[PDB]
């Protein structure tokens, strides 16, 4: 006990820092109010220019002024430290490109809290986008899981911050964190929490150097099942028992877990499944799996914090009368990437789709697909009486389950959310492993086509529904469709605007449907809010 946090405390920030030999300096000052989450800094490169994104460096250059509401302050291991302070170790994993370390102490010295880092990067790719500047200057959050170290004396923390890339897309860091305090002293050691956290990033008009102006939001949480409703846990579990028959079993919690983060080994899978089927019968139950959201923090902030739910229902039939395979139950494993082209002036989407057939165990119009096949897709819709058209051109490699499109609104600006469409606007273009081939509806209609109908029911808000044909013309695969959308709310998260500009991974349970010769597939989109 000592909460030298009560009132406004002044901060100084010192790192030096070295990214694949490209040395720098970095200076902050500012203030930090504990008691309201809330950091104000000013930083600057001393050095000159800094050769990495300011953004990247947010998380190195002090969560002692993260605000414990009451029912936690037993959980604040920053603060008990103080005014020794601790030791901030961390390793920062740039997907796709090299790493930081860093060590920083942070403490006392008089009435100013310090924090002094050193950051070593290596292996960064000279051109990639933290070298060659290309993350935009915006905005950062997520939240800061963390986990007692009682072996230390101290805690770690686990989480993946997202920054945006110029080209619209999304750049994921990796933080692996340790914390131990410097003195000998009493500590806080916490029950599992996570720090909610919000970074604005701005600029000083009467700054010439190379500079960032920081306004934080820290603040302590902890998920209990007791503040969420029956439908929030609901939705929870339904995100989880995706084939829909009322349980949880390895393979589905396999796939689900991993959309927490980026950070799980199969053995730590192995662990959280045994850890959470009390009874061992293999599968979790809605009452195991209330117990697992708690043990487990990262499970409801990650799949439905801040999230726009939309339970899409759907319906295949072939167009033609020929022969058609009609599966054995299975999902198509989704993962996309949204971005725009710095050349196209119109209101558009760049999408990019792997999808990958999964869930049998090993234990003729195909051949149209060999095959790089060129896409047209045509949407006309009515959203609320506001009418819209997309035009959209690309490709599809069925062998590589990849595909490419460029989408433009040929009306203007689009008046609800690209994200929102994403699902509308070619299945046929999945990798079917060898073992599944028989499984594989779309590509067995082909040339004739098959309909593709939906209903989308966005949580809160109102309902898209949309019939489209996709088929053969001549050597192009066309997907035409008409979506109509009614009850949206004006100032809702669709007609509002929002939505985010990015895309989770999800799976499309797929059944047969005998009666009308065809499948079917329910499965929810999560769509990130802001
Ligand atoms: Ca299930
Ligand atoms: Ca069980």
């Amino acid at each position: 006990g000592e909460e030298l946090f009560t009132g406004v405390v002044p901060i100084l920030v010192e790192l030096d820092g070295d990214v694949n030999g490209h040395k720098f300096s970095v200076s902050g000052e500012g203030e930090g109010d504990a008691t309201y989450g809330k950091l104000t800094l000013k930083f600057i490169c001393t050095t000159g220019k800094l050769p990495v994104p300011w953004p990247t460096l947010v998380t190195t250059l002090v969560q002692c002024f993260a605000r414990y509401p009451d029912h936690m302050k037993q959980h604040d291991f920053f603060k008990s430290a103080m005014p020794e302070g601790y030791v901030q170790e961390r390793t920062i994993f740039f997907k796709d490109d090299g790493n930081y370390k860093t060590r920083a102490e942070v403490k006392f010295e008089g009435d100013t809290l310090v924090n002094r880092i050193e950051l070593k990067g290596i292996d960064f790719k000279e051109d990639g986008n933290i070298l060659g500047h290309k993350l935009e200057y915006n905005a950062i959050h997520g939240n800061v899981y963390i986990t007692a170290d009682k072996q230390k004396n101290g805690i770690k923390a686990n989480f993946g911050l997202n920054c945006n890339i110029e080209d619209g897309s999304v750049q994921l860091a990796d933080h692996y964190q340790q914390n131990t305090p410097i003195g000998d002293g009493p500590v806080l050691l916490p029950d599992n929490h996570y720090l909610s956290t919000q970074s604005k990033l701005s600029k000083d008009p009467n700054e010439k150097r190379d500079h960032m102006v920081l306004l934080e939001f820290v603040t302590a949480a902890r998920m209990q099942v007791a503040d969420a409703s029956e439908e929030e846990l609901s939705e929870c579990f339904r995100i989880f028992d995706f084939d829909g028959n009322g349980f949880i079993d390895r393979e589905e919690f396999g796939d689900i877990i991993r959309l927490t983060g980026e950070q799980l080994t199969d053995e730590d899978v192995d662990e959280i499944f045994g850890d959470s089927d009390t009874d061992k019968n293999g599968r979790i139950d809605f009452d195991e799996f209330l117990k697992m959201v708690e043990n487990v923090q990262p499970i409801y902030p990650e799949l439905m914090g801040g999230v726009q739910l939309a339970d899409h229902y759907q319906q295949n039939t072939p167009i033609g009368d020929g022969p058609v395979l009609l599966p054995d139950n299975h999902y198509l494993s989704y993962q996309s990437k949204l971005s725009k082209d710095p050349n196209e002036k119109r209101d558009h989407m760049v999408l990019l789709e792997f999808v990958t057939a999964a869930g049998i165990t090993l234990g003729k119009g195909e051949e149209l697909f060999t095959g790089v096949v060129p896409i047209l897709v045509e949407l006309d819709g009515d959203v609320n009486g506001h009418k819209f058209s997309v035009r959209g051109e690309g490709e599809g490699d069925a062998t590589n389950g990849k595909l490419t499109l460029k989408l433009i609104c040929t009306t203007g600006k689009l008046p609800v959310p690209w994200p929102t469409l994403v699902t509308t606007l070619l299945m046929c273009f999945a990798r079917y492993p060898d073992h599944m081939k028989q499984h594989d509806f779309f590509k067995s209609a082909m040339p004739e086509g098959y309909v593709q109908e939906r209903t989308i029911f966005f949580k809160d808000d109102g309902n898209y529904k949309t019939r489209a044909e996709v088929k053969f013309e001549g050597d192009t695969l066309v997907n035409r469709i008409e979506l109509k959308g009614i009850d949206f709310k004006e100032d809702g998260n669709i007609l509002g605007h929002k939505l985010e500009y990015n895309y989770n991974s999800h799976n499309v349970y797929i059944t047969a449907d005998k009666q009308k010769n065809g499948i079917k597939a329910n499965f929810k989109i999560r769509h990130n809010i802001e």
